[PDB]
């Protein structure tokens, strides 16, 4: 029941404005809500609803307290419009950027508990997406989104993460494949809800550094740090603890090796 | 008097305009046998593309529909090229005057009308619609501009039969399993309920000053609401968060109003009996 | 300058104390400074006790301007706007003239605010003190515009910025962008019109005092009048 | 079950100031609240509270503070409960109230509904054991972190907020003296929150209190008395005046409460 009706909604602020989408504050006034509207150009993104439609479709079925609440979408001119609660306490990365402008962060960004609160409500809410057979895609910090009452949930489920990542090359989109090296495997089945995992190990680093392990790098070269190195580490402080032991246990070049969500929301670290 | 009202040119003496419209012109004037200033609508049957063989059973119906509501209508004749429409002459002004007396000083944009106004006014447009449908008959044009107000504080609507005919205008071919939707729904027409909807429309004019769709060009409001769910009181307006000052019963009288369907519209009578009209007070 | 200071009661980057010796308030630190005019708060004296730094200067009992705002906003009277448009005029005219004689002697106070706005028991205005703060103070042709910021840096002209959402603030109870995160403001400045007094009936404020504020709040640096430019225009 | 031994408990952060401070339970594992009282301060002892104890002990409702248990440290008696995280609700109150949201009414009628009818349910519940509160108010209505809503500081901490202390020509006021208030009185109280949630604070909230007892006496109070809240209207008026009387034989029973329009 939340209005597609482009004339119900009074566009505000603009929050963000990147190549790939703009991210719009808006009044919806049956709703008499304030929310979060990220708009997105078709033809930029050289895709289409067609191709959207089972990402939408999942958008609209996964609801969790740790994930963003996702109202609804529809197509302004040529335009996709992604309506969703707008988070007034910001991004952890606002808040690792806050730090670090201040000068707070040579010895830590965030602290060992303020890490572990953060990061055991964003694996519960990837949980619960991975229990419904989801992947989120695009774990980071910039994704994670703090609500005024200190709730912590992930961002752009769906859509968002889906074009920033490849598009449909998931295990949600051969013959004798008894010949076929693992990496052509991994492209006929697609990649698995394990890349959730490495991503987290990134975003545990991201929140103790002030940032991923390789940001100095152009993107060929950061993929080419990856795959022909060792996974990162912290070290590329007040930290030696559990927590060094839960980053290695994400940071595996098998996605095989590392843990699920649910064994992972175990350890001593959290 | 008496009588009846005269159908002859002579009797009557033109004086001020009161509107010239890009189709009609209102103008007062006097008729000496009857005593009584009056007012006449000019209609030039060329310049609207009709003639008095199509709006002779609209006449019919306006010589019949008399009512406390209702905008009463004496007579009507030829002059020259043109049909002039005689009724009486309301001193009140249209409940379009005030909104665009209130949107002109600046006090609009928080609403225009508060719902004691509002319930006042339609409960009375109601009781004249009310009256027409139990004659199987249409208004077509329920509008703030056809709500006339009386100088002691009636409330009358304006433009039944010929002028709400003519503002409006006024399964087939192809074979149906492959014709488009909007093909078929030609054939479906319209009946009274066609006048709850356009009151509801009204309803959100007396507290907005304007239609939902208003900024648009003719084409795309058509567009707009055909393709749209039912608009709301804040559907098209600038600065949605300042009309939040109406309450929940004005807006769920709105939303019955409403409705795409047509058959889930509520009759006039029905209306009537709605929490909301509770709120009219004395006549002004 | 020893003490001779009779440690009170706490106010009150650490801690300001007021103290007797009369009515004075000091400011504990965990050079000059040279400035003194009434429209300022400038330090008295300045002297060592044991890893602090002590800054001797007026107490202001009055407040801040922040705190009238913090009252009506608690209430229910900022119905129709905060402060009213002859009171926004009267404390803004000496903070502005606070700011221009800041800047005549080659200063930036970086900190302008309606909490940095204090009021004495005298019904006195001035800003808060700014030496703390101040002591954290080739050919260009082929330079990124990300370079070229670190490189211009920032003169007394952001402190006229300030001033405008400063004004805004009086009228409205907050800066424009003030429920986004601290280090989203740049962004939905940069991304969105310059800020006016509507970025909703809270609005008897003129044309002059919205005039006012767009003068101050244009995003380029060299367009915005000059303190004493301020000083004469039709809003005060 | 829960230990009565001081060692198994472990002190950790304030809460709110009695003072409540949060402290962890090893046996088992779980993070627990403690409200520690002093005594003397009070002018309270052991003797006196040992009624209130008992009845803390024998309550267990969903919508009521999880009392777990209580001991002696020194001059200081701990009452052990459970731990809430979702804070009380004059938290959420007053955070809208200080960024001036409070405009048009603080919470939502629905919120207010769904809040109120667990804490009627609560009071439903004491008053069915026949127990009163005492001290029904926003600030004792606390949150859980599973979005559910129970009443706080039923037993001691109510009876310490409050206080420990031939009839034919005798006059009414005199009667009730003698006979000592009832149940009806957590009913006023729960009016006075309804307004307190609405408005932000109780009706006579200018006034300084100890004044406020005698304008209550000298006056009858609705919403309207705080200070625009149009969009309050019928039955929750209607529900605020029920509570709001001053003859306690006419105030409803929480169960009749619980039946009215305002709470399906
Ligand atoms: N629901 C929301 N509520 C509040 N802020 C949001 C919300 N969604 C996005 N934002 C913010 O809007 C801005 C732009 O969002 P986004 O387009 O995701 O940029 P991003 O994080 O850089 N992702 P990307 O552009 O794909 O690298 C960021 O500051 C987000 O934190
Ligand atoms: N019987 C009447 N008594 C008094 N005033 C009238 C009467 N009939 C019409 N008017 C006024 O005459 C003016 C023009 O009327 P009309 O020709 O209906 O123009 P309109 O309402 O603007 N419709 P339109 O010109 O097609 O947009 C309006 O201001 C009416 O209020
Ligand atoms: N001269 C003064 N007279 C009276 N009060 C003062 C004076 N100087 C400072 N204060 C108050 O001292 C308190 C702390 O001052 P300060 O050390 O500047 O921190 P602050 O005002 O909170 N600035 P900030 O830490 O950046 O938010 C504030 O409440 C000031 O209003
Ligand atoms: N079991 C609990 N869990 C979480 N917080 C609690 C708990 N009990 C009390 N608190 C909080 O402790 C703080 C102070 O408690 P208290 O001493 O009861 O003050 P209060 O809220 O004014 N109640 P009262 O003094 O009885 O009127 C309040 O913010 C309560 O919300
Ligand atoms: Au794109
Ligand atoms: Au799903
Ligand atoms: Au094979
Ligand atoms: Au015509
Ligand atoms: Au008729
Ligand atoms: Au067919
Ligand atoms: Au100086
Ligand atoms: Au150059
Ligand atoms: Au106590
Ligand atoms: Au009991
Ligand atoms: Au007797
Ligand atoms: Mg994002
Ligand atoms: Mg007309
Ligand atoms: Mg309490």
């Amino acid at each position: 029941p939340w209005s597609i009706n482009r004339d119900d909604y009074e566009l505000q602020e603009v929050i963000g404005s990147g190549a790939t989408a703009v991210v719009q504050a808006a009044y919806c006034a049956p709703k008499k809500e304030k929310v979060a509207i990220k708009r997105i150009n078709l033809e930029k993104c050289q895709t289409s609803m067609d191709e959207l439609l089972k990402e939408i479709q999942a958008m609209s079925q996964c609801h969790h307290p740790n994930i963003v609440s996702y109202y609804t979408s529809f197509v302004v001119k040529d335009e996709l419009w992604l309506v969703m609660k707008l988070l007034s306490g910001g991004s952890v990365l606002d808040i690792i950027k806050h730090i670090v402008a201040k000068g707070e962060h040579k010895s830590g960004v965030l602290d060992e508990s303020t890490i572990a609160t953060i990061l055991r409500e964003v694996l519960e809410g990837l949980e619960y997406l991975h229990k419904n057979g989801q992947i989120h895609r695009d774990v980071k910090a910039g994704n994670i989104l703090l609500g005024e009452d200190g709730s912590v949930q992930i961002a752009d489920f769906g859509v968002s993460a889906f074009l920033a990542t490849g598009g449909d090359i998931t295990r949600n989109k051969v013959g004798t494949p008894c010949w076929m090296a693992p990496e052509v495997m991994e492209q006929v089945r697609g990649y698995d809800f394990k890349a959730d995992i490495w991503s987290f190990g990134i975003t545990a680093i991201e929140l103790a550094t002030g940032a991923a392990p390789y940001h100095k790098y152009p993107p060929m070269k950061v993929l080419m740090l990856t795959l022909q190195n060792d996974p990162p580490s912290l070290e590329t402080k007040k930290y030696g603890k559990s927590f060094r032991k839960m980053i290695s246990l994400c940071l595996q070049k098998d996605p095989e090796k590392r843990p699920t969500a649910a064994e992972l929301l175990r350890h001593k670290f959290f």
